[PDB]
């Protein structure tokens, strides 16, 4: 279909791309996966003129970096000069699927220059850094080292090429600022994955999205003691040839806080081939989830398990940002609706959000052991009965059904039956809270009245620990457990890009997102009638909290009212949607941004035609 | 072969057997398994005249007891009378493989009688019980209740049968004492599974087995504040028609401390059919143990794993009683011998003894993760290479071997090789000690110098936690792990009967025991040349500590010097040895003891012929 | 969705249904499966008032009939009377999923009445039967026996119920004719599964469907010496309260040859639950078909197997009726188109049509053996390489790729490469023809030029024998092999109802049918834009032969030009189509027909509202 070599045929000639980022070969957050996945297509486009510049860490170097020798004489001269001038620079390959060249700069070996460099910055942009930050100073050192490397690389080159530099956060924006200060012949791009003030303002300050025009960013930046970081990010965004954000909602947020509209929006992608390695995996995972809920709810298995539906929400334990409270309120409302209308449906909701626990509680392990004992006893009696049936049927006689069971069988089954006696109700949490009084999820569960009662049509299971294949009572990793659920609910409030909903959608699982997140906006823009494809977009930007809860309840109830055929058709449509999130399609925006930067910095040699052409027409 | 109905054809007629024990339907220790396993053959012999009398516990009743109603009018009358006289008695069926009838007595519902009953005992045997014991008072209540039940059962019977009562410890000996006091028409048997003073004297007092004739049992019993318990046990043993012990060494110990030679010795048995459900299982378990030691010793896999031998010792964390110190010293000596003689053998020893830990350490999990990563990478590259080879071979061309590996393969293998880098040596313990300074095993390991060095020919792994199938890094239970080891070393010092060595032998694993344990004495008595069958008996009774360590080192070195064929033949001989430990053969001694009791109590109706008749020696004789 | 209890709420009261057919408990053809599958829903609707009347055969009775006694006194009286009057009648259960009551009549025990009954028929309808038919006489005896049974059942009934009789062919039409002759109080239905003259006229006579109005059925019936059978069928159809056919094309054919338009059309259905037990099964079956074509085409595997498509046609070896010649011509045209346009696609077509063979030929077995040898050698070398890689990677060293292969590996691979040498081209037939000169499929293959050449983009494999799981070289049954194919081509010319295309569609496989068959007409009527759902209907009724071949070539080329995503979407739409062919929906037409018969025969007690309501508009293919 639409591949990289579609219409962007550009005269790259002698051009060098430097992918500057603080998080290459050094796992910290989420852009690490972005760069690691994008390296393959970037190297396919640029060949060997692609370098990733990052800080030097011992752990990362010994784990995933293979040190080599500089392949070009100019690079070797640059490395030798910088190493002899009082620095420490390493070169190698990043042991990832693309195998790109990596330049690693040790910021701990250049403290002596800090007192000088900190002055020079002030003599250039009137930006000062407090001595006690301990994280911005690393950014200053990294930026000065990157500018030094770029200048030396341009000086040592026999024929000077057109250099394109791409900085990825405020941690790397000082290098861009200094590149523009020294008037180096480079083309600068700046990408923001989340505006700095956004996460500060979402928590504490009220109505962040309804006061984007009433925010005096100087005041909030200064009062929170992050004024220098805000100035760094805004200066980096201001003096860049091309400015970019990873989502539309981030584009509005940056246009109102960084005072610059992005020239282009480049969404985050991923490699879908590895995820694709969908009904066989779904069936197996659903069977295992059925076994787990059989074990957990032992002694209370009075509801049909062929009419039960498995919802889930996953991610970091952010109660408001991940929208767990809205999910809980909607679950209570859906429980009331299911009880009132006299339905046979049951809904088991899972909350996989890490918290501060110690171990499992006794009830959960007890239930798993009870289920294992019953399964073993049933298999033993079944095998014995099958052998007896075969033997009695080989002689041409109908089995006397009142003698296939004997004394030890009845003993085993009586012990098994005695095992499943319980007077209490299943717990809503599978672990032991260290802060059970101050936990918000459990507090809301208690407030709204979901105690896994027999009359309740909605059961809730809160599983703090991450899902691991070696766990005693969920011996399965995250992906295979998710493949067996029916729906994923991510009603995010503050979310520049949703990695978890995108991963869920790639696996072929219907999902609920919002228009306050990057993934939700992307899917809303690229699909007509997304609900037919299994994506439910919750209008959370133009609605109140109660209206959002009501709409979520409507979505959940309408999902519960589908037939099995409708659910199958919806899940097939969701499955045929993964190619929209691959770097084979989402990597074209990066190409367009680089072309814009090249044409802006060197208009004599390059010219750009603003082709912004880049899908799912169905129903509506 | 030799079954129950071999020569003991006895006129059982109207006889009732009561198997009195404190530990029926109530799991506490090890005789629970003895009674649970023996119930099947006992019920086959006695039919429905077999009752197990024990205390009433809520947990046991709700877990494994099915309450029923009395099947005979006499039993119903007895139960109703006792329940209306101020007691609480339950009747039921024990949910085990035999399914025997159980009479459960609630000792907490008869505290009001204690002040009376405690007096009556003194008016009968001059035995007092201090009020602060809290465990002997339960024994007194249980004994009085059992005597009450037996008396009422005899009173309510229309035709009086011959009752045989079998008491199993000092906790149940008060009932026997009171049965003999009231001159009831019953035949009493007393079985001791361990003499009370033995475990007290083994720890603290020196040379327990070399001073059995120099012990003034009254003094040691009194000084340890267990004089009343000692008097209870000795009185129960004294006034019994038949006295029994579970082993020969226990027989000498009881003859010298209880002042009565046992009339018979009844060893403990087990059901071998369940254990038999052993070369395929051994191969699979050995492969998994190889994988575990590959993971643990990552970055130091410089020794041949086809020449490595897996020893182990298991049981409760008793450093001296289980003989771990002798094992450690012998391991150090064997390490010196293996290094000096320039051998290619390696010995990995396992110490599975529970201790007080919290979690695994980082190194062990790191090694398991490294092994998993290497296995996954190798399988990925292998599958890719196999697909490419098949494709290139279907077109009739030899594979160009320099192009089957491409960039992402080399990336995966380089990452794995980077992962397998380590500068330190593997740990000797897989957990985090809470008392690492005061641990005796680790202290001795440090003292003798076994740090899993590269030059060391003996590696040591101490795994405190019990082996469980759900463990993160040993996902295997005890039986299936043990089935893959080469030898089990149990040089026990004080051990009335060895359940772990017997279980190991039933599975077909060669083992080392001593003549200071019941299992070792049994195997020494029943086998000629036990070492040919894979049982090495250590002479620990007539030797010093250093001589025992030297003999153990000799045994280990001689085992290490066998060829593979010799080891296979030895393990095959060990496999044909499980039927010696089954209740189908070991249940005949109980029958003989019951016959002796019946003939002693009622000589008019029964007479006993002292037939103490009860195949091994060698196979193919080389010399 | 639409179940049986939807809108036909009818007052059955006391009514008895008799499902008369010559083929109950006696497997002959295809209506056996129809009755066996329909019995479940029919019994659910009618309970125990449902009887199947059929001939008595020893094999069927001993295999699938369980003899019982009459459950009602009237039935017992009827059976006793008929058995004492000179007949032989059996009663029992049919051992099928519904378990319906079966009445079996022995036509061989009533030859004495033939000379009488044959006369009586002439005294009623002026129909004579030649003595040498030997199949119509059985029909006459069966019809007279069925009428006798119905009359006796009505005579012996204490309260007379409303009896509904359903006859299913000309073999059972004499009973209906005699029921109407004797004016019995019964409601008759007649179902025709194929008109008798149709199969005679399709072969030999030209342009059968373009001369339906120019056929003097008396002349063709008389000239073919089947005049008596034709008169039997036409008389049965004429004097029936309700007349039915199994398809629309059969409805026109009967309206023009039997001179009576059907009152209703009842299509054949099946139980889809058993077939459903679709991508995992498809993937596995496609892998096995890939392995088979790898074995067959050894030494010529120069084409991409990830771009090959598997077509097939199955059924009885009727060259013209099953439309094999059109398929072959379209295959040749598609081969020319694929070669001219320089495509990378390959098409392997399968012809599974039984013929008269002896055994496999040498080349096919040779290829299977070669493939097995290559697979074994590759697996051996792969396992050895994986073990060496793991061992060399556990020590932290990159594998020296030039030493992972040694002498015996190269020996095995050289032997395999020598084994894969061939100079000739793969055969088009997997067996040894006994009539290779007179075979039409091979003659047409030779004429059109499909010799499995290297340049040919269409390979052809003709496999006469039925697919069996125990075959040496296709060890798989029909269903699993079909599940792996991409398309099924059934361009039938004469086909009253297509069991094979319907079975293929139930499994979820896109198919090509025609409007000259019952299944094709049904799917055309019930679906809007069937090609979006994977059903390609070929206009063969209003087109010539060459136009049909051109349209089939267009269909095949358009299928070959789809992307993988389009093929996946089409196959999903085909999968969501099986519920249209189930008896849960197709059983309602039988209910409507029975209601019409009851209302026509007994208008006083029953009345029928002519409700003929019984739909797949495309999902989202933007139009």
């Amino acid at each position: 279909p639409g591949l990289e070599d579609w219409e962007d045929e550009f005269d790259l000639e002698n051009a060098v791309l430097f992918e500057v980022a603080w998080e290459v070969a050094n796992k910290v957050g989420g852009i690490y996966t972005v760069l690691q996945t994008k390296a393959k297509v970037t190297g396919d486009e640029w060949g060997d003129n692609y370098f990733l510049v990052g800080p030097y860490t011992e752990q990362g170097v010994r784990t995933q970096v293979e040190l080599l020798e500089a392949p070009t004489p100019a690079l070797k001269r640059t490395l030798d000069s910088m190493n002899s001038k009082g620095c420490k620079v390493y070169f190698g390959r990043w042991l990832i699927e693309g195998g790109p060249l990596v330049v690693l700069l040790d910021v701990g070996a250049s403290a002596w220059a800090l007192e000088r460099w900190k002055g020079e910055l002030w003599d250039t942009c009137n930006i000062g850094v407090p001595w006690y930050d301990r994280e911005a100073n690393d950014a200053v050192l990294f930026g000065f080292l990157t500018t030094w490397f770029l200048g030396e690389f341009l000086a040592q080159s026999e024929e000077k090429p057109h250099v394109v530099a791409h900085f990825h956060e405020w941690l790397a924006g000082v290098g861009l600022c200094l590149c523009r200060a020294r008037r180096l012949p480079v083309a600068t791009i700046f990408t923001t994955h989340a505006t700095l003030l956004g996460r500060y303002l979402c928590a504490g300050a009220v109505d962040f999205y309804n006061n984007l025009e009433n925010f005096n960013v100087d005041k909030e930046a200064g009062e929170r003691q992050i004024y220098h970081r805000y100035c760094m990010e805004r200066a980096a965004a201001h003096c860049a040839h091309v400015f970019t954000t990873v989502s539309q909602i981030t584009a509005i947020e940056a246009q109102h806080l960084l005072k610059r509209k992005p020239d282009i929006v480049t969404p985050n992608g991923l490699n879908v081939k590895k995820f694709s390695a969908f009904q066989n995996l779904h069936a197996q995972s659903k069977a295992r989830i059925q076994e787990f809920v059989r074990g957990h709810f032992y002694g209370h298995l009075d509801f049909n398990l062929d009419k039960t539906l498995y919802f889930f929400i996953a991610g970091r334990y952010e109660f408001s940002n991940k929208g767990a409270d809205v999910f809980l309120e909607a679950l209570a409302r859906l429980n009331y609706l299911l009880r009132v209308n006299g339905s046979e449906q049951t809904v088991v909701a899972f909350f996989i959000m890490p918290a501060r626990t110690n171990n499992f509680n006794v009830e959960t392990l007890k239930g798993q052991a009870v289920r294992k004992q019953l399964w073993d006893t049933a298999n033993t009696v079944k095998e014995k009965f099958g052998r007896k049936l075969y033997e009695s049927l080989l002689v041409g006689s109908l089995p006397d059904m009142n003698k296939m069971l004997d004394k030890e069988d009845f003993t085993m089954m009586k012990r098994a039956i005695f095992a499943t006696q319980r007077q209490s109700f299943p717990p809503v949490c599978t672990h032991n809270m260290l802060d059970d009084s101050s936990d918000p999820i459990l507090t809301t569960i208690r407030r709204i009245g979901l105690f896994n009662s027999s009359a309740d049509r909605v059961k809730v299971i809160f599983h703090p620990e991450f899902l691991s294949s070696t766990s005693p009572l969920l011996p399965v990793d995250y992906e295979e457990f998710v493949r067996g659920c029916h729906l994923g609910v991510f009603p995010s409030y503050y979310e520049p890009w949703g990695y978890t909903p995108a991963e869920c959608t790639v696996m072929g699982i219907p999902s609920i997102s919002t228009n306050l997140s990057g993934f939700g906006c992307f899917m809303e823009e690229h699909i007509a009638d997304p609900s037919a494809y299994g994506i439910y977009i919750l209008d959370r930007r133009f609605r109140s909290l109660d209206d959002s809860c009501s709409q979520l309840t409507s979505f959940l109830y309408s999902f519960c009212q589908q037939s099995r055929r409708q659910r199958i058709i919806q899940r097939n449509r969701t499955e045929r949607l993964s190619d929209l999130l691959d770097w084979k399609y989402l990597g074209r925006y990066y190409m367009s941004a680089r072309h814009m930067a090249l044409s802006k910095a060197f208009p004599e040699h390059f010219t750009y035609e603003p082709n912004e052409a880049d899908p799912r027409p169905a129903s509506v």
